[PDB]
């Protein structure tokens, strides 16, 4: 409602009109609890945020079609979101709501009263921070862990030294000892000792050049459930993962620390990234730091548009989790 003391939530203000079509009115507290990026006042994407809000408020994600009706546009330009025409359009979809009412009769006529709808424990009350964590409509691409658990393992070097590619770009909050490599370390603003510091909430600048191996090594704190960690990490996949493509030499590889792709946003990013490499793997090396952690390894970059399904990564991550 207020957006008091928030300088980077232009994306959130762009969702207000879209939420209105659904009858949803979020205040500052509710914005913060749902989306970590809002709480920390960080750059973000309206569609991505709308997915989290749809999941929490309705118990289902955007793939239910609840907001697929073109009523309000979200326009992106010059690192800024607003509501000019000519952008992706969203809006509450009564047709989609009707379909949902088949499986969940108790929801009928309760969509647009600014109330949270939980079919699990059939309740209709004001927003509850612990309600509707995981979307009921979405079939998870791979197993998640039931309880988060810290894990002490080996260093990163033993995974990185095995990956082909001499010239390495390291995007991390801390440095790694990679002797066999020629490393260029990029860190967030404020970090000392790195070759370059940038605001990683704006992605990576293509002026960094192209490398044989790009290692994205940014952690995302655990919150609530394994699925939620994937959610909280998705934007990073989009931002740092996508921008890395302009920083890859022909035949280059991309290593990304992640936690899978349990959510819709994450799986999208992976599919997009996969089409650009000769192979794609989901790794759970001994150098993981937690129960939910893993690594994406995209090999041999040719900037192409090949066929890519997550069926093979789905089996790899089922064994990991
Ligand atoms: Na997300």
């Amino acid at each position: 409602n207020a957006f008091q003391n928030k300088a980077n939530v232009c994306w959130a203000k762009s969702l207000v009109p879209i939420l209105e079509t659904a009858g949803i009115k979020l205040n500052d507290r509710q914005w913060s609890q749902i989306i970590q990026a809002f709480k920390e006042d960080k750059a973000y994407s309206p569609e991505v945020a709308l997915n989290e809000i749809c999941t929490r408020m309705y118990g289902v994600d955007l793939d239910s079609g609840l907001f697929s009706k073109p009523l309000v546009s979200v326009y992106y330009a010059d690192n800024h979101w607003d509501n000019r025409p000519g952008g992706k359009m969203f809006g509450f979809n009564p047709e989609a709501a009707s379909i949902l009412e088949r499986k969940y009769p108790f929801t009928k006529g309760k969509w647009n009263i600014n109330k949270q709808i939980c079919v699990t424990t059939r309740r209709i009350e004001d927003f509850n921070p612990t309600t509707n964590i995981i979307p009921v409509n979405r079939r998870l691409p791979h197993s998640l862990v039931a309880e988060h658990r810290p894990v002490k393992g080996e260093r990163m070097e033993w995974l990185v030294n095995k990956i082909n590619g001499h010239h390495v770009l390291l995007v991390s909050g801390y440095n790694l000892a990679l002797p066999t490599k020629r490393v260029t370390w990029v860190a967030p603003l404020g970090v000392r000792g790195a070759d370059y510091t940038y605001n990683l909430e704006l992605g990576l600048p293509a002026t960094l050049g192209r490398y044989d191996l790009v290692v994205i090594n940014i952690h995302t704190p655990f919150r609530i459930h394994h699925y939620q960690q994937c959610v909280d990490h998705a934007m990073k996949l989009q931002m740092l993962g996508g921008d890395s493509l302009r920083l890859l030499k022909p035949g280059g590889s991309l290593l990304i620390r992640a936690y899978g792709y349990a959510d819709r946003t994450s799986e999208r990013v992976i599919c997009v990234l996969g089409r650009k490499f000769r192979s794609s793997r989901a790794l759970k090396p001994p150098c993981v730091t937690s129960n939910t952690e893993m690594f994406f390894l995209f090999s041999n970059f040719d900037n192409g548009r090949r066929n890519f399904t997550t069926h093979v990564m789905n089996n790899q991550l089922n064994a990991a989790f």
